[PDB]
């Protein structure tokens, strides 16, 4: 008869950076039935309906939320509603939480999860549609609301022209060809990235704003670069737009340090470990004109204390919270790789020497300098190391010799190409036994040494190996691997799964705020002249450089056990819980990581069979077989041709392609994210960029050294202004928002009707909980403190599931938010 309705929305001002104006006529709901059709088979839509009046007698609402009756009159021949249109003549847009009908029993209530943005009706082409919470693959699609279902996917896909608005809800693929800035100069183009053999890479989002005048292949400048509305989230609190900060440090912060700087208010270079440790302690003076431009901004003034005149202060990095010198240690250096930021570019070295895959041609010999009899195993013969697994390295020669002669020419950068080989002790941890510093067409051995100037160049010999490090890690075990790989899946995903579809609902909540961080990296992170390029080693070379370790990356060996495995740091065995043996067995990333793996594994595989019985259903779901095709064969398209890809003909293909990519998007992310400033708040610890080369003998950057290590380590190492605005940028990339939402989390507990479904999804968070505190437990463990502490005595907390808001060196979010 009559059926009563509840609509919970946000204003628009309780989201961004009058409550009695929509009723009236204001806002229309026009329900639609799921059971009765008309003549051409669609859902009947009944008649617009108006909210009636507030409702605040409503306990459940959260902040910024208000709540409105309505009342739909919905008599015999109507039937069942599993949708409804909803109008906007309004002239402001509103964020829509939820619809809720009421029925005579708690079952028979229907709810429906929107979470959308809804502008004023006159600028949409078709009106907003928004289904019940029922799950339904295509072929289990009611009847009447099959055409509904469709239109809408096709709404979301566009046509592939246009340049995009901001309320557009359109997904489609561009390449990287808006990073460069020809227009502005000739000394700011870039190639254009993905759709080449030259340059292979993922897509990301089209934006659609055109040809610059200069070049038609590079897309011109916007002020905003477009994601779709949804995408582009709000947030109740300004300090939680994180995502912002790093666009105000590129075009108000930047430009206010390189002003101080310029007028010679402050020195010009680091002159001590001191003055870098100093950052954190009495703060840096500048300026007040400086201070008082940056200290209003949003986001900005969270990431410094201030006295309001003279004074930034930086938060103590944890590396340092215990000792402030156990950085410089050689058990450090070696500990970092299996449980710092980059714990993830191990090898493990079966032969000896290792070679170069490079051709002989065009470099040289690259077969390795090092001799086995220099080493000091600890008394082991090189033949005995091998066979007993005990031989591991960082290797980065082959990685970076084809881009040092291009580095080496720019004005203040020169480099080497790295190769760490690594001891495992008999007392489980690693041991750095010689670092090989190799130029292209003199290239040097450095052997570990504590006193004397060879100590010094040992220091430094560690530096070199430390920028190849966090060039890697930021440009490929970070932007590459996470960010840019997993936009391509969220683009498929809206554009060919319903969000009716069983495998829209378990994928999306790990996309959240992805498509909005990368365009705001596109627009200042990885742009030319952006935060990168002014603070990075391969200064505009820095984002080609990952395409062409893109030419690489395997989708399949992204699963943590294959990782394992490849790089020879595991074995496969089945005799263990996790099907493969550590050959580094207190490895804390690996360790803990197998952890999450495994649970995350739990959840899909108990999820999957919920709704499909058979490889049969797998097959013949055109919607996920449209998506996994599109998404390899146009979102990952410069790799289609490859083998590796899974064809998604079986149950078996479906759970091992979306536990790969939650596991991208959760923990992996995670483990390589959050430890940026923990770890890299201390330059030298993680250096960015290195400026000369090892000072010649009878120099007197060689007399320098001899006589003051620290100046010869300072002026190797990043400067200290690109200094200031790396260490600014990593605080905001380490920082959890406090609207985060995390691992077993979701953020609406009625996102689907199936119990069944939910009652794994809580499965699977208490299993989280249980995994936290076994990872506690590791962590008090005195027989792992060597690995898993340190001389820096920083428990590996990066893979704890659950965290606080703020730079807490823990806590796995769902998705790549930040
Ligand atoms: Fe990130």
């Amino acid at each position: 008869h009559k059926i009563k309705g509840t609509v919970v929305l946000m204003p628009k001002n309780e989201l961004e950076v009058n409550l009695n104006a929509f009723l009236g006529r204001s806002v229309s709901l026009q329900l639609i039935s799921a059971t009765k059709a008309d003549a051409h088979g669609k859902g009947k839509v009944g008649k617009d309906t108006f909210l009636e009046g507030i409702n605040t007698s409503l306990p459940t609402l959260g902040a910024g939320e208000s709540a409105f009756n309505i009342h739909f009159e919905w008599d015999g021949s109507m039937g069942i509603p599993g949708a409804f249109y909803i109008k906007n003549y309004m002239q402001v847009e509103f964020f829509l939480k939820s619809l809720t009908l009421e029925a005579i029993s708690n079952q028979g209530t229907i709810r429906f999860v929107c979470n959308s943005w809804v502008y004023n009706t006159k600028l949409y082409k078709s009106v907003r549609i928004f289904f019940a919470n029922h799950t339904y693959v295509p072929s289990e699609t009611p009847a009447p609301l099959v055409e509904y279902r469709e239109e809408e996917l096709k709404s979301l896909r566009g046509n592939g022209t246009g340049e995009r608005k901001e309320y557009d809800r359109i997904y489609d693929y561009d390449v990287y060809n808006d990073l460069g800035n020809p227009d502005k100069s000739e000394k700011l183009a870039r190639p254009v990235l993905g759709g080449s053999s030259t340059f292979p890479y993922p897509r990301r989002g089209r934006t659609g704003r055109g040809p610059t005048v200069t070049d038609p292949n590079t897309e011109k400048q916007g002020e905003v670069f477009y994601v779709p509305r949804d995408e582009n989230l709000g947030h109740l609190k300004s300090k939680d737009a994180l995502e912002i900060g790093t666009k105000s440090l590129s075009q108000i912060v930047q430009p206010a340090f390189e002003s101080a700087f310029d007028l010679k208010s402050t020195p010009i270079e680091f002159h001590s470990f001191q003055d870098v440790h100093d950052l954190y302690e009495g703060g840096i003076k500048l300026p007040r004109d400086v201070i008082s431009t940056i200290i209003p901004l949003p986001v900005i003034k969270e990431l410094y204390r201030t006295d309001g005149q003279h004074i930034l202060k930086f938060p103590q990095p944890h590396v340092v919270q215990v000792s402030q010198s156990a950085w410089m240690t050689d058990e450090e250096f070696a500990r970092e790789m299996i449980a710092g930021v980059n714990p993830c570019v191990i090898r493990g070295l079966e032969e000896f020497p290792p070679k170069s895959n490079l051709d002989p041609a065009i470099y040289g010999d690259q077969s390795s300098k090092i001799t086995a009899d220099s080493l000091d195993l600890d008394g082991y013969t090189m033949d005995e190391a091998l066979g007993s697994r005990r031989l591991f390295m960082l290797d980065y020669h082959d990685i970076f010799m084809p881009y040092v002669r291009q580095i080496n020419q720019l004005n203040s950068a020169k480099t080497y190409a790295t190769r760490t080989i690594l001891f495992l002790r008999e007392d489980g941890t690693l041991k750095p036994v010689a670092i090989e510093l190799s130029l292209p067409h003199v290239s040097q051995v450095v052997l570990p040494a504590k006193e004397g100037v060879e100590s010094t160049i040992w220091l430094l010999a560690k530096a070199y190996v430390i920028v190849n490090d966090s060039c890697y890690h930021q440009l490929m075990s970070h932007w590459l691997n996470t960010h840019a790989a997993m936009e391509p899946f969220v683009i498929a995903t809206h554009r060919h799964l319903s969000v009716l579809h069983p495998i829209y609902k378990l994928l999306t909540p790990h996309y959240r705020n992805n498509m909005n961080i990368n365009a705001l990296a596109r627009q200042s992170l990885i742009n030319a002249n952006g935060i990168i390029e002014t603070t990075f080693l391969p200064s505009k070379y820095s984002v080609e450089m990952s395409s062409a370790v893109y030419k690489n990356w395997v989708f399949t060996d992204q699963a943590l056990p294959a990782d394992l495995i490849k790089r020879g740091v595991a074995i496969k065995d089945p005799s263990t819980p996790h099907g493969v043996r550590l050959l580094i067995e207190d490895y804390p990333y690996a360790a803990d990581g197998l952890e999450i793996w495994a649970a995350i594994k739990t959840w899909v595989q108990e999820y999957v069979p919920l709704y499909y019985a058979r490889d049969d259903d797998v097959k013949n779901d055109s919607e996920l077989q449209h998506w996994w095709k599109e998404a390899v064969e146009k979102g990952h398209g410069d790799l289609k041709d490859k083998p590796w890809w899974p064809k998604l003909q079986t149950l078996e293909d479906l759970v091992e392609v979306c536990l790969i990519i939650i596991w991208i998007a959760s923990a992996l992310h995670a483990a390589v994210n959050f430890g940026q400033y923990p770890y890299g708040g201390l330059i030298m610890n993680r250096p960015t960029a290195s400026r000369r080369l090892l000072p010649e003998k009878g120099t007197p950057e060689y007399e320098e050294m001899i006589n003051n290590h620290e100046k010869a380590y300072l002026r190797t190492i990043t400067s200290k202004l690109p200094t200031l605005i790396s260490l600014s940028a990593i605080e905001i990339l380490s920082t959890h928002a406090s609207d985060e939402v995390y691992l077993g989390q979701r953020d609406n507990p009625h996102w689907t009707s199936d119990s069944k479904a939910l009652q794994a999804f809580q499965k699977f968070g208490n299993k989280l909980k249980e995994i936290e505190e076994k990872l506690v437990r590791r962590n008090n463990d005195p027989s792992l403190q060597g690995n898993r502490l340190g001389p820096v005595q920083l428990p590996y907390t990066l893979l704890y599931p659950s965290s606080e808001e703020g730079l807490t060196f823990r806590g796995i979010p769902n998705s790549i938010s930040i």
